[PDB]
């Protein structure tokens, strides 16, 4: 199994890609082990990037590694289609989408022809990246049979039952966890591994995980997994998409700006009280060498 | 009260905005009866607009009509703030914005700091969209309150308990339910009316049940209001978005275009079944002299 | 239409019911107005009493009134069946049944077998009592259609869509919402009245709510239902089943004994902070004239 | 990790506990390897029997084993306390109660009285039943950890983070999932066993898919995990509850009698039609000698 990154977006003061500060933080993933990246997935604010930043984000990202899944998709089939085609000169893992948002209540039918057409015209593998909560639809196993032509997906559901039923009905597909609190179990139990929103700030942390369940010490994966639990527990108080930009900082020692409001910057207090909450963590990590004092 | 059509955005066989068609169609409501248009809505596809194409759908209407609330937001508040900046060359009613979609889990904070962002910019009255269902999100009648600002609210909900909390906490509040099944109640319970996504295409319908329920004629606007819900219900069988295309063409005698895929437009069958399942409402209608033929 | 009230049954300190205080209570809501009174419903802990003790409940108001609907159902249809058929003793206006409840995802086809099952059996109207958050399941207006046998329906729900639909589809049903908020707003809108379990505490604005609605008297009807939605979230900060004793005992001055833990009573703290919460309003409704001191 | 069956109840034609059948069953399955039975839960039930019956089964199933768990819980503590006493004259394993049902928003201090009185009470250890969709309720990690008093936890929910929680922060709790679908994943990510409904009728490959997980064998686990996972599928299809009774007949060759209504036997048409979707799989199963016939 993989650990990807779903990598974060820097933003600069003024609201546009900060492509340095994107290109540091993706040769440091890579470094620390990391499989693969995910760009313009939910942690790096894809659906608050247009289709030209979209494309941004690749361009900057390929500088680094051609170890990407590009995600495309948007509620403007036509531009999606167009950053699909555009991934044909860049020699990447594949493309990816998550499935249309906002809109309740879409029929499976046009879930299904949104999707094919992304097929249809993609001149990489196609990945699935199914988030009900986020987008009100689910693209179960069925429905991806259904559809037809996915290489792999990424299933961010708490329950491991639906992300399982993806491999007993597509046994060829690749089959990942959107979850970081699910590394230990996802590398256990014979699945392909976690896109893991943690793992920007914690790469080494994560890849520990996968690589204890690997070798079957399945209690000493779980009490760092249990650990890296209270770091995203910590995330989440003020909010997790903005309070991953500080941990990155906090734990990997340089910094990637701003997010994009409105997921709005933690201010000073809101990092101290961040930070309160994590620094006993760090020290954890440190006695158990995986972070360096 | 008021009925306000969300307005319908037709889109040409080259998914650009008809212009011309959407003054056609605002002309007739306002011909009709409606009170007020409001712009880049659900029913309009805002979501799927740029904010380029939102201001155009704002131009084309305005050409019309000074009678609009103007829908502004979207995952990049500089966008949305420019939007708003720009409506102050507009003498319309007001702005408008759903909350921040997609990202669960959002704090309380952020989303509070989103809608008074837009109001400290704001030319004109802000009218609070609450979607759930839509956004992931709940600005009910207490985070109204805190924000302070807004003129107006429509609750998109299954609960009138939640719409009535507006007024309850609200008292000089505009509350104004989204449903078009609750025209008949807004107006027989004090509340100030239905922005009605069925009123693109029977905006007669919708009207009448609205002065039967202001005479006091329950039981005449019940069964008024009881024809209108199986158009409704038919319009879901294949997706009221996309439905709501052919209904106004079928009801209204003019092209609307298509929808912007993933809404995708029915298809001759799925046409040919709709029209099947509101053609004897029809004729009911216009043997009621609501409808003219 | 007319306010009923799902009586509440009150205990012993030894966990029987105490006929004697339950038949004060009885005298007193059918005194002050209300229409009738609906016996083992949820307020009255009925899925706690054996249908021994459902017997016991019907005897002991029978004494004071006819005006009762006896709710006779639960997890053993034999149960279920033997008090539908004792029923036929007692001259009253009909039995209820909520659905199966705790078991999840049961047929279409079984519930719809369960309440045709009883209206086979029954000597009286049938009401069924539909409250999905309680049961786990929906009795729709299209099932009770296909159940075929309903004199009327109280439907505990907060989209008031979903109630009216049981008209639209049944239309010589009555129809009652399980609602306190909505008593005002279900007056205005052609409905049957509301199934109350406030009015247990305070019949006299219940019934004037209604009154007033009644008289198109729309603004204060709603200062009227908004003050009473003050009382209801205040009974629900300890806990409703469990306040609407203290409740009953504060505002018409008997009381009600024990509920049946794990419905555990108020300790003294909790009532003294109840209290407080709701003597300004009392005090409010003897300055209207709605009480007396 | 252990194999637990919630055992079914087997009824006879004139609704009462089949005591002989109870006993060939509970006998089979101590002989197929189950490890403990789980007496009095969802799939024997629990909620349609009285406190009496409930006694009744536990005398049934000691005739043959005390490998047993005593679910006792009910809406009358009065009568949970009577049986969590009585049970001090058998030597089992524990006493279990899932949380009170039915009554939405029952207040966490009530909650946790309800549970720490059965703890008071216990002769033996006691056994959190944590089934959020069944009772309304869930009573999480956290609040586990605050009762204070678990010997273990059956959490029956769509969410493995939810489950692996009780380890987090309970570490000395026993966690058990409550699902057939994560036998092969529960024993490789280091918890603590299944109570798994469809053991019922399929002991044998419940106990085989646990060992090959345990063998590190995962691969082969997964395999007859995701076969038996197209039984438990088709079980839903008509009624899981009812069709545990067929199945248990079908594959293990005794009967079960009845269930008790409104839980009604599937007719001749749905056993048809449930049969025909697993008899491939009993095809399959002979092949690989699980099933001997």
């Amino acid at each position: 199994p993989e650990i990807i990154t779903p990598i974060i977006t820097p933003f600069t003061k003024d609201n546009r890609i900060d492509k340095e500060k994107l290109k540091i933080h993706a040769e440091n993933l890579i470094r620390k082990g990391i499989d693969k990246l995910f760009v313009n997935g939910t942690t790096g604010l894809g659906p608050s990037l247009s289709p030209e930043e979209k494309l941004e984000n690749l361009k900057a990202v390929y500088d680094v590694t051609n170890k990407i899944i590009f995600q495309v998709g948007g509620l403007n089939l036509d531009d999606a289609i167009r950053l699909a085609k555009l991934s044909k000169d860049f020699d990447i893992v594949g493309i990816a989408s998550y499935a249309p948002y906002y809109y309740p209540r879409m029929s499976e039918k046009h879930l299904v022809k949104y999707f094919k057409t992304l097929c249809e015209v993609s001149p990489h593998p196609v990945y699935l990246y199914n988030y009900p909560t986020a987008t009100g639809k689910d693209i179960d196993a069925k429905v991806a049979k259904e559809i037809g032509c996915f290489t792999g997906v990424k299933d961010t559901i708490e329950n491991i039952i639906h992300t399982l039923d993806y491999k007993r009905l597509n046994p060829n597909m690749l089959v990942y966890s959107g979850s970081d609190m699910l590394i230990a179990t996802v590398a256990s139990t014979g699945l392909d591994g976690n896109v893991a929103a943690g793992s920007n700030y914690l790469p080494e942390v994560t890849v520990t995980i996968k690589k204890l369940a690997m070798e079957r010490k399945i209690d000493e994966a779980l009490k760092l997994q249990f650990l890296h639990d209270e770091v995203i527990e910590a995330s989440r108080i003020f909010g997790s998409l903005s309070s991953n930009y500080v941990l990155t900082k906090y734990f990997q020692g340089y910094d990637l700006g701003y997010p994009r409001p409105p997921i709005f910057p933690l201010d000073d207090e809101e990092e101290r009280q961040l930070i309160k909450k994590v620094e006993g963590i760090r020290a954890k990590l440190v006695e158990l060498k995986i972070l360096k004092e």
